[PDB]
């Protein structure tokens, strides 16, 4: 149930400068856009962005997202979003990977059901 899976670098925003950093000093993570693990009795009103860093098998990105998502595309390899005041992003290895991930996000949003 993954709409897209890539290996990318999870990003976090420095609040003082506004510049972005590689979360935890970077390294590639396996990052998926998938259906929720807890749909309840609805088809599915939420989806999941999940990133597990490869070298140390650590989940460093876990976002429950909804139809309201604003998915910001800044460069061909850098995209970012928020949940409230919390900021998250990805640096992709290639423009094609970024396109795949963006298609995955769009697919997840388009398939979201009513609650």
């Amino acid at each position: 149930d993954s709409y897209a899976r890539v290996r990318a670098v999870v990003m976090t925003r420095d609040d003082s400068s506004g510049g972005w950093l590689q979360l935890g000093g970077g390294g590639l993570s396996s990052v998926t856009v998938s259906k929720t693990l807890q749909p309840g009795d609805s088809g599915g009103t939420e989806f999941l962005v999940h990133g597990e860093r490869l070298r140390d098998k650590t989940v460093i990105l876990e976002c429950v997202l909804r139809r309201d998502l604003v998915y910001n595309k800044v460069t061909p390899t850098f995209h970012h979003w928020r949940i409230g005041d919390k900021k998250f992003g990805l640096t992709f290895q290639s423009p094609a990977d970024a396109r795949a991930f963006d298609r995955g996000i769009r697919r997840a949003i388009e398939d979201l059901s009513q609650g």
